[PDB]
């Protein structure tokens, strides 16, 4: 029920030091270039405890089905193997994802009528805001 705020399809109207994150990541040049053009909506869902997001672009898209804090197998935009693991703590949804000894998470939060990501690998952070669409 708390997890209410987060349903819907949201677009992507802003995004911030995208690309430095995406190096930091390990992105190659041509998926940052083309990923970094896209304007993918993001469609959450819940079902009883089942979350379910997906990103809809012109470049990929991508769904995951998850359990609150039940680690899952997640092939990223970038085409990353993943072991992930997302849970609620204090309102924001957060979302780890572990690969060849690397960490990167992923934050999801409401602020206002705005669902903003904030993404970060080591130093490096990425702030994405989306609206209803
Ligand atoms: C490539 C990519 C990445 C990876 C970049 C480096 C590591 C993660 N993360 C995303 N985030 C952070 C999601 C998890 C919120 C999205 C993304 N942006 N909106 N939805 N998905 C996209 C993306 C998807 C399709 C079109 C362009 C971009």
């Amino acid at each position: 029920h708390m997890c209410d705020a987060f349903v819907g399809t949201w677009k992507l109207v802003s995004s911030e030091n995208f690309d430095d994150y995406m190096k930091e990541v390990g992105v190659g040049f041509a998926t940052r270039k083309v990923a970094g053009m896209a304007k993918p909506n993001m469609i959450i869902s819940v079902n009883g405890d089942v979350i379910t997001i997906k990103s809809e672009s012109t470049f990929k898209n991508t769904e995951i089905s998850f359990i609150l804090g039940q680690e899952f197998d997640e092939v990223t935009a970038d085409d990353r193997k993943v072991k992930s693991t997302i849970t609620l703590d204090g309102g924001v949804l957060v979302h780890v994802q572990k690969w060849d000894g690397k960490s990167t998470t992923i934050k999801r939060k409401r602020e206002d009528d705005k669902l903003v990501v904030e993404c970060v690998m080591k130093g490096v952070t990425s702030t994405r805001v989306y609206e209803r669409a």
